[PDB]
């Protein structure tokens, strides 16, 4: 996250740091949002690599200990069957990740409360995005928990030529594009909570930025519409 403020500890117990082991250790590489106890809802995009995988619910600090960690191994993954790797603009940047256990919820570990289907936030809605993703464009790694807040720009406006153009569909939400604040790489995976109706609900699943930078104006972070996909999500959980 570009532009962030560190994240309270107890404020988006959802976030889980999505992880791959590096040699002796292991490595955040996206974001992602508790939903049941055993299943994280993450990007398609984050699971492309052929890697081991875990998620930590819990985490503030990357690189300390918080006394609040959970670690738990991914068990399976279940990618929507029309993603496209070499074609994000497509959408369908969504996957579920099976646990192998499943985690105890606490202030600091609760599931994501997600949107009613169909349900599409009117232009300039109150939302943040979090993560530990970089903190500039071709920077580095928040060690903290970040937030940035970030207002939608609906259909219209993002797929206007100087925005998005054809690239954003309407199964995606656009939210940011002030040119200082931004999701980032890392952020991919993780939530965008919006305020609606006095309860935040996680409405997106960071999918991606501009190729030309994080905090680009007129290039909102993109997100896959986690509204969309409801039936989805419900029917891989039901399967499995
Ligand atoms: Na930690």
């Amino acid at each position: 996250v570009v532009g962030g403020t560190e994240a309270q500890r107890n404020s988006w117990p959802s976030q889980i740091s999505l992880q791959y082991r590096s040699g002796s250790s292991w490595a955040h590489t996206c974001g992602g949002t508790l939903i049941r106890q055993n299943w994280v809802m993450t990007a398609a995009h984050c699971v492309d690599r052929e890697l081991t995988f875990r998620v930590v619910v819990g985490e503030h600090n990357l690189n300390q200990n918080n006394g609040t960690e959970q670690y738990v191994g991914v068990q399976k993954i279940v990618v929507h069957p029309y993603w496209n790797t070499d074609d994000v603009a497509a959408g369908y940047d969504i996957a579920l990740l099976r646990l192998a256990q499943s985690v105890t919820l606490n202030s600091y570990v609760q599931l994501g409360v997600l949107p009613r289907a169909g349900t599409i936030l009117a232009n300039n809605s109150p939302c943040y995005i979090t993560g530990w993703g970089l903190t500039r464009t071709n920077g580095q790694l928040a060690q903290t928990l970040q937030q940035a807040y970030l207002p939608t720009v609906d259909y219209a406006i993002c797929s206007s030529s100087s925005y998005w153009g054809s690239t954003v569909k309407n199964s995606m939400v656009c939210a940011g594009g002030d040119g200082v604040r931004s999701g980032c790489q890392g952020d991919s995976g993780g939530p965008l909570h919006c305020l609606v109706n006095g309860q935040y609900a996680v409405h997106g699943v960071t999918s991606f930025v501009s190729r030309l930078g994080c905090n680009v104006t007129r290039k909102p972070t993109v997100f896959t519409r986690v509204s969309a996909y409801i039936s989805w999500i419900n029917n891989v959980i039901a399967s499995n």
